[PDB]
């Protein structure tokens, strides 16, 4: 590339990017058992020949009760790896994308159903299960109350990031992020409107990222020094008394000093009860500043849908990397037209070449 | 459907259809003994959920010597047949689209390579093959002389079509496109620039369509009622002495006459001294000279590539479906923004409706 | 231009355009007495520097109760021609269309309210006028019947068709077009619903189009040879007992004969009880219809809003030129935009360059 | 509006703005002797009624030698102020802009040609002029040494923008944009690598700032209190030893303490030997470094041409209004565009609602 930062190559720790667009992650709710199914062929390998440089897989489960649903992917066995690596070595051999996975542990939040099912969580009588968080505060009102962790259970948890972090690497993945948003487990230990544990976990900032700092530690030191291991956060909250961008700058920073490759700056997603203020680019003002506040790569994401909005974000410093979901669904060619937008080559497979 | 015609349900003979759009035949190349592959899969799935009614299957050989490139498709075994039967299944549990396929035999133009791969045809010696043609007339000059067949390979390749057509049929597909376009061995059976025989099956017109409607007939009876039959026919030929709109009416006449269930008109591909005038719709005229004489649906094709232009097609009585190639190359979900622009609403799987 | 048929240059008899593209005519329901005002140089002047190859100036009334409105242009006057001539010679500086004008009478129509002021035509004590028509039929319920003219009416509305016709010419307009369609006087004789005279005016086919043809052959005749004389046509009245394309077809080539230079191909306006079934390119059928039985230029136009469909109906020959209107009331640069999607050479005057 | 910041309305000073969407200013080089022309009849009423809330009038001349060409407009004298007058006129019928006038003298790069009629200056006897400048100081080498100013000279160039603005407000217009930006006379003061000389208006900073914020208040205490004074500066010169953005940055603040109602953020134009990284948003990055630093409304401009860019500026807080030149010369109607896909509802005159 050389038109456009967007399609120029990036260099992320010691991955080396086509360009610096991400697909951000998706969930499918197509799983079976958490193992991917036909779907997610047809789905990752699709975003894998898009032209994105990296593409992130949904948020993956590192155990059963971690889950967002019954039907999310997971990497706590053998088999769910062998489905993923299957995946992954389909997009080294036709795609320009890089794989990263996202793991995640979907805390008080888990045991929902799909989202075009609405309706309450499933109870254990149903299928479901109770749910595990920091404090036994309540995300569904009709549902069990989470039951809070111990420190077992804190180091139980913690094991399991490490043993799907493991597994990810075995299965091709050159890059992990850690899913601290959107209301689920990292997040609920963040922040104080879902945290309020009276030990060394909850209460001040350096209580509350005292466990996820373990995580990532804890992460970096299983894997190779070369696989690339980012950070997902929600640097606010949009609730009153929730996590500010000051703290969300903290523990930025606590993160890269732990060795994180990568800070994707979301927002939201703790509280029902949020007032999100919705629009073109609504995050991209957190992303700077993180950006200015770290030095490894900070991804913007949030309804960025044209590449000249795209384009302006990075050559304004706003972000070092442009990452797109619901873009993707609509257009899963979508860096195709970007890339001619901007002036660049489009990337294409051989088979598809005919329409370039 | 309501507002436009393009998206309003369509009834293709025995077929319920969601709309008259309709996803053309594109070879891909990627098969390994003929059979389909995690890239057909990804390719074939990503169609069937794009919102097209109709998706039809790349060119299938009938044997091994009538697959185009050693890399084709084949329907002609049980292993064969079973991949293209999980292809067929993945479409119906997640798409709106029916699934047809198209049984081809490349006659002279088989035995080639990928065309990214560029290069003359595969040698006996370099693992292709001698091809098989009506007459001994070469299309690529530094290859061998096609085989012409005899009275026995006639029917040896009439009875390979009614096989693959009865595999197609047990393995789920719908609907069956009969390759009378585009240069290959019913085509050049059809055009005096290729079919100089002597006996019955050269010469006249009536002789030169014998063994087309032949195949056609006997696909036709080996298969239950409900199942439709197409053709697809190159209507002329761009060079001097060859194939005229008058004959390529006739031959579709005389399809419909023997249960033809649709035309689909396109133009060229015989002889490589061919000058075509290629431009947006370059091949709508023909399909409306095919529609004013036949009474059973007509597709269009060629540069098609927009929702009004699609929708003028239809509303001027020029054809009866559209069908789209390199647009769904370019954009798997065309139909998505093509149903918004023409104010109907869009067909998206569960799993993509947060970005509808 | 190369590329495509739409902008190559093309000769609509004596004159040579740029293209094969058309502003149709557009009220602006914006000038004072008759006299165009800032308002139409602003404008005219815009789209007569689009990139069309002919700009048609809206309905301009050949006397004071054949405007539509009292706030349309008229041409009966010589403060109304030299304002006229103000903006063809804009036209001549600046841009590379060639400017033609609409002669209208608004028959049984007139003396109506701008489009979005609704309510009832002006009585004559409003500031309007009684209508004139051939029979005493009217369109509107509350207004006065209509005037049914008699021969010296005849005579004098011809007069002052061949009077703005003359003004026309010697104001700089290269083509003239007459008003017989969308339901006004020269429409209104046309087709049996509205004419129900009894003189040999009335009756027949050959009575109903004695009139019209008059007016074509009196203009026609006033000029010099190389202005172009064209009609606008309603084809059919989609209304029960109204003009068919049949009939259409007979008079269109009733006007070739008496020298006319074009036939430009919309439909309705007659009556209120009409039905239309609206929908893009809805009116291209009626002008291929018209186009396969005369041998003057052909101009489509009714929801024509992509560059791809406009080149699909001249290249599968529906029509000889494309007419648009609200396309170009929404992006008055639409050819600019057109001719790249098309691959050829967008329009620009000097002063705008720096954005091509 | 509501749905958008872009189309929300918004207060510039005393001024209510239908929204945040400014047109730049954009030489025409259409007029005669300074006089606009039916040309900017034309230009200038489509941006009116383009849908943006702000219109800035071409950079016109203070006095005969501070036009750029021989082609500009001037505001010097009455004939030239009837001429806008008449322009506003139109606006303030028919368009939902207010009325802006750039304010200009072009110093050493006055006397040149249109920009498509390449070639040197226009040297005094071709009808050219020398030009003034604060010192000695060619930017084009082959043209005459321009006039080192002295004192009458700044009293005398101060004067004549004092007069030129009393002759906007009488015209109409609500806000005057004073032309620090782009090489001209002005920006030839602040920058060091033009400005050498050796008074209390050169050398430092606060030297180099002496003039201009002369100019800027004089012309303030010249007007009514409601009118506003912007001022459009070039925040870096792209060169080595040129303006910096800490330096405009204080410029602008001693601009708003002077009364300046806004900046208009550009960069370049003072030197050939420029190099600018030109790219979507590339002025975006000063604008929001201007805007962190004044408490008066701060205008993004350059290669913003999509709405969702343009939207996402102002919700990240980089700018207070958006600029558009180059996008409004392809698609006037670039609001109306922008508007729909910002959900909002688009302004159109009563004459083009029919395409809305
Ligand atoms: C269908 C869908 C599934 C999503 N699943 C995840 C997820 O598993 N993990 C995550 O961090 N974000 C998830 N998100 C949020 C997106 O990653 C992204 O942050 C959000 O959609 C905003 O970006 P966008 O406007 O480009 O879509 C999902 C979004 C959608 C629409
Ligand atoms: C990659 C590719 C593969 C194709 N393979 C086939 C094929 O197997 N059988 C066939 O009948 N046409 C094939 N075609 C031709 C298309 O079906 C279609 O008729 C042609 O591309 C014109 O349509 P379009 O302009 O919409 O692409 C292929 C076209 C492309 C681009
Ligand atoms: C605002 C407006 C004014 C029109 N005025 C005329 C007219 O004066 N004479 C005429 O023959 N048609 C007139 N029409 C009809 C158009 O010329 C054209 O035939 C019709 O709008 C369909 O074409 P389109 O879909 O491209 O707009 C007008 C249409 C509009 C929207
Ligand atoms: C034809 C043209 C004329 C221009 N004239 C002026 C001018 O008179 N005064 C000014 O400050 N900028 C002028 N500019 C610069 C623009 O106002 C604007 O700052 C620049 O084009 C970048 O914005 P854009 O990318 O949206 O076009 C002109 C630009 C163009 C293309
Ligand atoms: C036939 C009467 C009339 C024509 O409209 C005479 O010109 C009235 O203006
Ligand atoms: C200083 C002289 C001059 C510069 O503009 C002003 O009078 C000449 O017009
Ligand atoms: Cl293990
Ligand atoms: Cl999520
Ligand atoms: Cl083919
Ligand atoms: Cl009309
Ligand atoms: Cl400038
Ligand atoms: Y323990
Ligand atoms: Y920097
Ligand atoms: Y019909
Ligand atoms: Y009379
Ligand atoms: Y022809
Ligand atoms: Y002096
Ligand atoms: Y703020």
């Amino acid at each position: 590339g050389s038109m456009s930062l967007l399609f120029s190559p990036y260099q992320l720790g010691s991955l080396s990017l086509a360009n610096r667009l991400v697909i951000a992650p998706m969930c499918q709710y197509s799983a079976v058992d958490g193992i991917a199914q036909d779907w997610h062929l047809m789905h990752l390998g699709r975003l894998a020949i898009s032209g994105a440089g990296l593409v992130i897989v949904e948020a993956t489960g590192v155990n059963p009760e971690g889950r967002i649903t019954p039907f999310c992917l997971g990497l706590y066995n053998d088999e769910q790896e062998a489905a993923l690596g299957r995946i992954v070595a389909f997009a080294r051999e036709f795609g320009q994308a890089k794989m990263a996975i996202q793991l995640a542990h979907a805390g008080r939040k888990a045991s929902t159903r799909r989202p075009w099912d609405p309706g309450s969580p499933y109870s254990p009588e149903e299928g479901g299960w109770q749910t595990w968080a920091p404090s036994a505060i309540k995300f569904y009102e009709e549902s069990l109350t989470p039951h809070p962790m111990s420190i077992e259970d804190l180091e139980t948890v913690k094991q399991d990031f490490v043993n799907s972090a493991i597994r990810a690497e075995r299965a091709g993945f050159k890059a992990i992020e850690l899913h601290g948003a959107h209301g689920y487990l990292i997040h609920q230990f963040l922040s104080p409107l879902s945290n309020q544990r009276q030990d060394q976990y909850g209460g001040s900032l350096e209580n509350r990222m005292r466990y996820p700092l373990e995580i990532l530690s804890a992460v970096k030191h299983a894997l190779s020094a070369e696989m690339v291991v980012g950070m997902r956060i929600s640097a606010v909250d949009w609730a009153p008394g929730g996590l500010t961008i000051e703290e969300s700058i903290t523990f930025s920073q606590e993160c890269e000093k732990r060795g994180a490759g990568f800070i994707h700056v979301s927002t939201g997603g703790l509280v029902a009860h949020q007032q999100i203020p919705v629009g073109p680019g609504y995050q991209v003002e957190h992303a700077q500043a993180i950006k200015q506040n770290v030095n490894i790569p900070t991804m913007a994401v949030g309804l960025i849908t044209h590449s000249a909005q795209a384009e302006t974000i990075l050559k304004s410093e706003q972000a070092d990397m442009i990452a797109i979901a619901r873009a993707a669904l609509k257009n899963p060619h979508w860096p195709w037209t970007a890339a001619l937008e901007l002036g660049d080559k489009p990337f294409a497979p051989p088979q598809y070449q005919r329409a370039r």
